[PDB]
């Protein structure tokens, strides 16, 4: 039985579906993140634009 | 009609079509996107 099952999960397919959910996951987060970026980026300006004012004391 | 669709959906060659698809996505974003990580640690400091 551990034989059967050891060429059941090294079957092609199955490696290929595997691939296929790993991309998925990766590339989903890769967009993510792209967004976050430029949400971050657009922060940060306002930040740094406000602080010259808001300077000190 | 469901289950003809869900086979549709399952089929090998359409997966490695839409995977493809998203490694190349990756590439045109993700391979300009992976750029700049220290500007915001160089910037919030």
């Amino acid at each position: 039985l551990s034989t059967m099952e050891k060429r059941r999960r090294d079957s092609e397919e199955e490696v290929l579906r595997k691939t296929a959910h790993r991309v998925d996951l990766i590339a989903k987060y890769i967009g993510g993140l792209r967004e976050q970026e430029k949400r971050i980026k657009c922060l940060e300006s306002q930040a740094n634009y406000c602080m010259l004012l808001l300077s000190s004391m």
